[PDB]
């Protein structure tokens, strides 16, 4: 056809990258799997109800916490509905069917939100839809308008139409030819075999003269068989004088053996591991880049890949032990053959499984196929509950066995769409430790993606926004995301061009704005929004970080640059949608200048530790704002209505002196109050608030914060921001808890008010909480360093979680350790703040 001709326009241009293409591959491994995706993409779009696929409730099936009854007056719920203008309340109880809240109502139609694209069809009790746990969490009411279905029509789909490897016991070798750099020290190639962040053998070549072009023409022969490479083996070639890697699967999709000549142009090094590195994708810019050459011996050569006792009492319990210690404690030789060796021992433990799994040579034929046997015994990890610490921790850059990895993902295909939610960002993340394209992660991506209308739309800007800012892995995700597009369903399809189709005029408007760099420019913001708000900025769209708020017209009036160094718009924006309770705009920041891939990640992490703590019914407050990264330094910041700087608090009444006073956020807080009884509230709000930070922000290891980098509302509630500084370009304090806040909370120098010993008692089961989950917040930290945060791995950064979340330690011993914490905050009072000031307002 030819509707399948311009259609891969749209596509390409809604992905940002044009995958048909090819000047940046060396074999036809994404074709084939784009050829691959074809069956998981219309296996799921055949398979989703068209009716809840259209209207996207969101579920959960979790407990409706504690907080969240204690809330209820008793066993009732109240519900506006809304039609014409007649409003109307009812009764309703915290188990009442949707559509009974209709049965109920006439005693053809669904109960929508009122402003939001969100409706509250389908089977579930209404106790478990998110929005209502919403509007019970920060106590507001409950609008529905009474209308009218969407038209499941809308989301159709466009129309679709040798010698075994076993057999071979020479050494494998790799020739080199010799590499050219076309633009300039001796300098030698390093050819090592990996697996898994394993190393098995490893070769180099003499020196040189480091000249414009260089050649060995020399074999470099492995210690490692043929038969003993194992699927998902890289050839690693480097070159030092480090400057220079680029990887090679050596066996392929096609379980084949790789022989032939390859000219693989070389990633740059700026500036000890970091995703990029693991990459199977060579680098597009050829005129600029160094390139190596190789010669892959051949013949022939189709090859070729196929497919108890007992135990003493100190090996137990050294076994117990092993099995015991935390991901990132290392695994001595003793550990592994101990591990291996009580191997059928070990499988009992599910816990066990990235500790034995590691202990396998994966070097080794008869040892892999061994493993593989242990697999097929997997009944005890079959059976267990879902533990996605676990199930993380064979997803990382150290399992490079799709059959070991496989079973992690089979493990997550019974998440709730709650769960993929939380865990989305870095399960896409993940996608870069796979050896292959296609993989049994990169499909779950895509099924969940098809299933479910939200995740959908989270993961095409998370693919989106890896496309954009990351040479190394957009081919992949090009793909990926691909794959998605062609069965969303030309309605979401639709979605998504007006959503593309707005960020990126207010991207360069924004980028423009900044080039600019007043009286002179307040100006021209005014005069370019008038521009698209005429004809091409489409009428509406959906705000990208939440997916059920549509933005209507701009607000020019309200509109402008910042004082920062960059020059961010702060733009605000009318609801696109009438039946909208209220008439609050909608509040977004675009920026040039932070990665705000690392924001992303942060705030994930913080909805995680929301999560973690509502498991032990506690609620600290957060307010992890939405953001998205679309580009390389560019993105958007949802703003927090009435919030300032607390900095500013200081500004207000001191004013750029940095002569803090310890007195003057409670008095902005009254100030600010309705009442002194709210007010109060907007002590107790601001108690939790605190603490849920201080926490979060000390395990995470970016709370040694600058205070225009901490915020509050006029409502109390407080939150940290720009996260991408900090860990993003790095006579100290834990924490922050600042004569200010301690004030606010009633003590003053060493006094201890009540109020203040809540904080504590907060912190407390807080903190211990989170230490209830050592594992997951280890793995979720350990991958966010090193996909999220560029040069900034080393591991000396990694094991700082370790140390922060107190492993080893007792709980008695643990509660004290972040006692003494809170303590060195309340005996360094200001000298760091102030210390922050003379820094980062003059140095
Ligand atoms: C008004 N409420 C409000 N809400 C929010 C969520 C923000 C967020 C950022 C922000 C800035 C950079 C990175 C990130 C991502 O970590 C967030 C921010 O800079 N500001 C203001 C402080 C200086 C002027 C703008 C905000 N202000």
């Amino acid at each position: 056809s030819e509707e399948s001709q311009a259609f891969q326009r749209q596509l390409t241009a809604l992905i940002g990258y044009d995958v048909t293409d090819v000047s940046n591959v060396h074999d036809d491994e994404l074709e084939f799997t784009r050829r691959g995706l074809v069956t998981p993409r219309m296996a799921e779009v055949a398979s989703r109800d068209p009716k809840l696929y259209a209207m996207h409730p969101w579920v959960t099936s979790k407990p409706l916490p504690e907080y969240l009854w204690k809330k209820i007056a008793n066993n009732c719920i109240f519900i506006v509905i809304h039609r014409s203008t007649t409003s109307q309340t009812i009764k309703v109880s915290p188990d009442d069917t949707p559509g009974a809240i209709l049965q109920s109502f006439f005693t053809d139609f669904v109960l929508r939100v009122c402003g939001r694209d969100e409706y509250l069809v389908g089977e579930t009790p209404i106790k478990n839809f998110q929005w209502v746990r919403h509007c019970l969490k920060n106590g507001e009411e409950i609008h529905v308008v009474l209308d009218t279905p969407p038209d499941p029509a809308l989301d159709e789909v466009r129309k679709e139409e040798t010698v075994s490897l076993w057999d071979c016991d020479r050494k494998f070798r790799v020739k080199i030819r010799g590499i050219d750099i076309p633009v300039l020290l001796t300098v030698f190639v390093e050819a090592n075999i990996q697996h898994g962040q394993q190393v098995l053998c490893q070769r180099r070549t003499s020196p040189k003269p480091f000249t414009e072009e260089v050649l060995w023409n020399v074999w470099l022969e492995f210690s490692i068989k043929i038969k003993d490479l194992p699927k998902g083996a890289l050839l690693n070639l480097q070159i030092y004088c480090l400057l220079y890697y680029v990887n090679l699967l050596l066996i392929d999709h096609r379980f084949l053996l790789r022989r032939g000549e390859y000219v693989l142009h070389m990633w740059q090094i700026s500036g000890s591991f970091n995703a990029d590195k693991l990459t199977s994708a060579t680098n597009p810019d050829k005129e600029n880049s160094m390139s190596i050459s190789i010669l892959l011996d051949n013949y022939c050569h189709p090859i070729a890949l196929p497919k108890r006792a007992e135990m003493p009492n100190q090996l137990r319990k050294q076994l117990e032990a092993i099995i015991a210690t935390d991901p990132l404690n290392p695994l001595t030789a003793e550990d592994k053959e101990l591990l291996w060796h009580f191997r059928y021992e070990s499988l009992k433990h599910p816990k066990a499984y990235p500790k034995l799994f590691s202990s396998v040579k994966w070097g080794q034929q008869e040892i892999v196929a061994k493993t593989y046997q242990l697999l097929a015994r997997r009944e005890v990890w079959d059976q267990s509950a879902l533990d996605v610490g676990l199930t993380m921790q064979l997803l990382d850059c150290n399992f490079s066995d799709e059959n070991v990895r496989a079973i992690a993902v089979q493990k997550l295909e019974s998440l709730e769409d709650d769960d993929v939610l939380h865990y989305l960002l870095q399960l896409v993340q993940a996608v870069k430790f796979e050896p292959y394209h296609d993989s049994a992660l990169a499909r779950f991506l895509l099924k969940r993606g098809l299933r479910n209308k939200r995740i959908g739309h989270f993961l095409f800007w998370f693919l989106r926004s890896e496309i954009a800012q990351s040479r190394h892995y957009q081919q992949r995700f090009a793909v990926i995301l691909e794959a998605y597009l062609r069965g969303c369903g030309t309605a979401m399809l639709h979605d998504f061009t007006q959503q593309v189709q707005v960020i990126e005029m207010l991207q360069k408007v924004t980028l423009d704005i900044k080039s600019l760099s007043s009286s002179q420019v307040i100006s021209q913001l005014k005069q370019k929004l008038e521009n698209l708000q005429n004809s091409q900025l489409p009428e509406s769209f959906r705000v990208p970080y939440d997916p059920g708020l549509k933005a209507g017209a701009l607000a020019i009036e309200k509109c402008k640059v910042m004082a920062s160094k960059k020059k961010p718009l702060w733009l605000e924006f009318k609801c696109a949608d009438p039946t909208a309770l209220s008439n609050e705009t909608i509040g977004i920041i675009f920026k040039h200048g932070d990665d705000l891939r690392q924001d992303m990640l942060i705030l994930q992490i913080l909805r995680i530790m929301e999560s973690i703590w509502e498991t032990e019914s506690l609620d600290l407050c957060l307010l992890p704002y939405g953001c998205i990264s679309t580009g390389d330094k560019i993105g958007m910041i949802e703003i927090v209505k009435d919030a300032t700087t607390i900095a500013k608090i200081q500004q207000s009444t001191v004013g750029n002196t940095g002569a803090f006073k310890d007195e003057v956020l409670n008095h902005w807080l009254k100030e600010k109050s309705p009442t002194e009884e709210k007010f109060q509230a907007a002590v107790e709000r601001f108690v939790y608030s605190c603490a849920g930070y201080c926490v979060a922000t000390f395990v995470l290891g970016i709370g040694d914060r600058h205070n225009d980098n901490i915020m509050i509302t006029e409502t109390g509630n407080l939150f940290h921001i720009d996260f991408g500084h900090i860990l993003g370009n790095y006579e100290r304090v834990p924490f922050v808890l600042t004569p200010d806040f301690l004030f606010v909370m009633g003590t003053s120098g060493k006094k201890t008010s009540p109020h203040f010993q809540k904080f504590q008692d907060i912190c407390v089961k807080a903190y211990l909480a989170l230490r209830h989950h050592t594992n997951l917040l280890i793995i979720l930290f350990s991958m966010m360093l090193m996909t999220g945060m560029p040069q900034l791995t080393s591991k000396e950064d990694i094991e700082y979680i370790r140390d922060a979340l107190t492993v080893g330690k007792n709980e008695e011993d643990a509660k004290k350790y972040f006692l003494d914490q809170i303590e060195v905050c309340r005996d360094k009072g200001w000298t760091v703040q102030f210390n922050w000031f003379l820094h980062l307002v003059l140095g």
